[PDB]
């Protein structure tokens, strides 16, 4: 590989995002003119907080991902106080940003971007990995407007430690501290609802209220909801995780990709296709 890089190799700029144990900063590599999104983590804070297992697992999962619908790790290096991860810069930002600005997607865009997410999850789960915190803030759009899914600190590599954003948490989490590939499919059913309705399916004044509706399966479809989308969503937001379309007990991604909502989809070269214009 090329020699290890250093902070001094980069012109740092704009902060792209702030996590709890990391900041992501836009950097341009001097020698190449390339722009990376560099995730910076301070060792003391990680060690103090007992996150070494999470930082490690993050780097490790990201090293194993070789697929266009995922953020790529290009390099890592380290000074005395900090860790740096050279990641793909997603030029167009969060999917949630677009949900906000156009309110919700028409059927073509829902179907295109839903399909990409399904195809991303098929690959991920193929390698025995659970994202565990899938959501519109985690799904970035590169400058071609294809998705790039990020944020793998909280991911789990198959062979129950209490993660998740409230809106997208699956029942089994609230019930057994359990998580499986189907937890991600739950999140999918939530994200789909949100693409169409323009809003997460379970919403309440606070986390506890949210968790209540979730385990009760307490949410409703607006009348304008595309029927074939609604139908698919109903086969994902199933309290029983062994009966969610797309999971191993349901015989996997074949039946999920076969679902009528995806009738017009060509799964085979999704990232070669030209994304429908939003809105
Ligand atoms: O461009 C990026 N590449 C890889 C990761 C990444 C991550 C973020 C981020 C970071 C922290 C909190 C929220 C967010 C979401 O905005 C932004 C841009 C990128």
């Amino acid at each position: 590989q090329p020699r290890k890089k250093r902070p001094e190799d980069f012109k740092f700029g704009k902060i792209l995002g702030e996590g709890s144990f990391s900041t992501v900063v836009l950097a341009r590599e001097l020698a190449t003119s390339r722009e990376y999104a560099i995730k910076i983590l301070e060792k003391r804070h990680i060690i103090k907080e007992n996150k070494v297992p999470y930082v490690t697992r993050e780097r490790d999962v990201m090293s194993r991902l070789d697929h266009p619908f995922f953020v790529k790790l290009y390099f890592t290096f380290q000074d005395d106080e900090k860790l740096y991860f050279g990641l793909s810069y997603a030029k167009n930002g969060e999917l949630l940003k677009y949900i906000r600005k156009i309110g919700s997607f028409d059927e073509t865009c829902t179907r295109f971007y839903t399909a990409e997410i399904v195809s991303a999850l098929e690959y991920l789960h193929g390698k025995g990995i659970i994202h565990r915190d899938l959501k519109p803030e985690n799904i970035l759009l590169n400058e071609d407007m294809h998705i790039q899914i990020t944020d793998f600190g909280t991911a789990k590599v198959l062979s129950n430690s209490f993660v998740g954003t409230a809106q997208y948490v699956s029942p089994e989490l609230l019930t057994e501290k359990s998580a499986c590939k189907s937890s991600d499919l739950w999140a999918l059913g939530c994200i789909i609802y949100q693409l169409v309705a323009g809003l997460p399916p379970f919403r309440a004044g606070n986390e506890y209220l949210i968790f209540q509706k979730i385990i009760k399966l307490e949410y409703d479809f607006p009348e304008k909801f595309f029927p074939k989308a609604r139908d698919l969503v109903e086969k994902l937001l199933v309290l029983d995780a062994t009966k969610r379309l797309g999971c191993e007990e349901m015989e996997g991604y074949g039946p999920l990709k076969a679902h009528p909502f995806f009738e017009s989809v060509t799964w085979e070269n999704l990232h070669q296709q030209t994304p429908p214009k939003l809105t």
